[PDB]
């Protein structure tokens, strides 16, 4: 019922997202010098140097708000990819895949605190 243990969990998550390779082309933001048109597709940029970032800063109230930039993430590859068979796409799935099976049980402790501070 710890409010607050779901920051270390994602710093430690996003450790092991840092530590795979599937990760590499979404630790920086993206290079419009590479991929000049994609702000022309891409609305909301977003990387996990941002996340780590926005969490260390102290900018994240709950997981669920980290949830929807990593989230993020792996839309804007998919709006992006010009293949569902390309390369960088395909990473981004089984990163997402990855993630999803981390993230489930920080959101739910999380969420499992507050009803309980709530009760």
């Amino acid at each position: 019922y710890d409010i607050q243990a779901w920051k270390k969990q994602c710093e430690e998550l996003l450790n092991l997202i840092f530590q795979c390779e599937d990760s590499e082309p979404f630790r920086q933001p993206v290079d419009l010098l590479e991929y000049p048109d994609y702000r022309d597709i891409i609305d909301t940029p977003m990387d996990f140097a941002t996340v780590r970032e926005t969490l260390e800063a102290g900018n994240y109230e709950s997981p669920m708000e980290l949830c929807k930039d990593v989230r993020l993430i792996f839309s804007n590859s998919k709006a992006y990819t010009p293949s569902k068979r390309s390369r960088i796409y395909s990473m981004s799935l089984r990163l997402s895949a990855f993630f999803e099976e981390h993230i489930s049980s920080v959101l739910s402790d999380y969420k499992s605190a507050l009803r309980f501070h709530k009760r």
